[PDB]
């Protein structure tokens, strides 16, 4: 426990949005942000200081996995391997801490790069906007970029319309005990359409992936369904405050019916508010370090034709 | 207009076990409904009610002009039409439009006796109460049944399933004699078949008036394949969306022979696979001709798997 020495730290740093599917959209789910620094080091710096990176509130260190968040840890030399200084993260508070090691009682002129990808975090954001702004402050020094978020629009056929995205996923690669779980929430007629006989439809399945560890059934999948006001304004990246909801969960009890090959059904009956659903469920046993996993909804009701929306990893 | 609220009904739908096996199949099977609905003398001429069904009832079987059945409600006294009948499958609605019957008369009342059917597409497997409604104007009639579809059939390593899905014959017409489908489910027991061929004929010796037709100008062949452990509708109601079609992929392997015959051949195979024959009608003059089309399943090391359907 020595001292803060953000005061004792200079450096230079880009932050970058990346179009990382090169579309000319830039969506927190698919985009994100490359942060590059080379930080110097006074060499008054001593073993058990520390220095601090902080982020916005339009910042996030992890992606759909809060897990990884460590291709963001221990800083090291490249050159001989040692480490300058740990990492201990406090995400709640959007805050980073690195505490130096040895290496710069050792080391004068003490050097160190970091190069991270790093993420666009909707709580903040959700609606399409211009210039919404992203900063990470190294020590004491910001750095700002901005981007012109757009949304995708929900996916609608007539008088339907859905959306939906994987909201956190963990599986645990050769682990039996514990494959993991993953959360996809879902939005029902976000439209505001009045249908009949609306129906939602969710599976863990699809033709172009049997390699599908996803997964639906009575047994490791749990429900919950909120209503939202008239006109209420949903979050477009799926970061949902469900305080702001009606918990209407207990009224689909009977409404909720398990089907064949990995299939959800819930019956929605008349309807002409906005509703979101979230699925919690369990991941299959997989060796694979990157798994495939592909859900669906869809959404049907009397006078439309269906509408479908799914996610995949 | 729109007079729900004027009616007044008392209802019975019942499940028919129709083969008198001990089992209810929505192939084998149907649902009888039974209804007398009394009509307030408020209601005029141009007035209409409705009658609904769930998602697991069909008002047709194989014969999706068969909705011709249910009509207009007549008074069976002097036989004038009370109410014209439109259907809207689409939408599990049926609409009854009054005619001028309910100016003339006060205290109608109308009967209907309905043969209608379960509709197996949200009925992928057996299942226990599942259940089937009817709504009379606002009055809903629930009726639940245990579905246990029969087992695929086997011998050896072969297994087989097949259905008509579709039989429509225009009696005495001669341009368009009309049409019938049939699925058939190879290898749904998904085990591993070398030099595997399927053969569909639309012959019996049994049956020498048998309207059925299969060769190169008129019939036409879809085949699909399904993942592995896929659960294929035991009603035969397919989903194609969910199967990968490889229809192109047999183009060379399908052959027609004597005798009504078509052969297909899927060589080394470990997954099931669904095949869809839609075929002409043979011209005839009865309104309930005979029909048989028979499949069979062979492979190498295995003994012979026959099934079929007739009508
Ligand atoms: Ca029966």
């Amino acid at each position: 426990g020595s001292k803060n020495v953000n005061d004792l730290i200079t450096s230079n740093t880009t932050l970058t949005v990346v179009d990382a599917d090169k579309n000319n959209k830039i969506v927190p789910a698919q985009d994100y942000l490359a942060l590059k620094s080379q930080i110097k080091v006074d060499d008054k710096v001593k073993s058990g200081d520390y220095f601090t990176i902080k982020y916005s509130d339009t910042v996030q260190v992890y992606g759909l996995n809060p897990e990884d968040i460590k291709n963001i840890g221990d800083i090291k030399d490249p050159n001989n391997g040692e480490t300058i200084a740990t990492a201990k993260h406090d995400t709640a508070n959007n805050l980073i801490t690195y505490t130096f090691t040895d290496y710069v009682d050792r080391f004068n002129s003490v050097q160190m790069g970091i190069n991270y990808s790093i993420y666009m975090d909707a709580d903040t954001i959700p609606v399409s906007k211009n210039d919404v702004e992203f900063n990470v402050t190294i020590g004491n020094d910001t750095t700002k970029t901005t981007a012109n978020i757009q949304y995708p629009d929900y996916v609608s056929r007539d008088n339907n319309s859905i959306g939906s995205a994987f909201t956190e996923t963990v599986s645990h690669a050769g682990n039996a005990e514990d494959p993991g779980y993953y959360k996809q929430t879902v939005y029902v007629n976000p439209s505001e359409k009045s249908l009949t006989n609306a129906k939602l439809k969710v599976e863990a399945y699809h033709k172009d992936y049997p390699d599908n560890v996803g997964q639906i059934n009575k047994d490791v999948t749990k429900i919950k369904i909120y209503q939202a006001p008239k006109d209420y304004v949903l979050n477009k990246g799926y970061d949902v405050n469900t305080n702001q909801l009606i918990d209407v969960t207990e009224q689909f009890k009977d409404k909720i019916t398990y089907g064949a090959n990995d299939s959800v059904n819930v019956d929605f009956g008349s309807i002409n508010n906005s509703y979101v659903v979230m699925v919690d469920t369990k991941f299959e046993y997989t060796t694979s370090e990157s798994p495939t996993l592909v859900q669906m909804a869809t959404l049907t009701s009397d006078g439309n034709r269906s509408v479908s929306t799914g996610n995949a990893a």
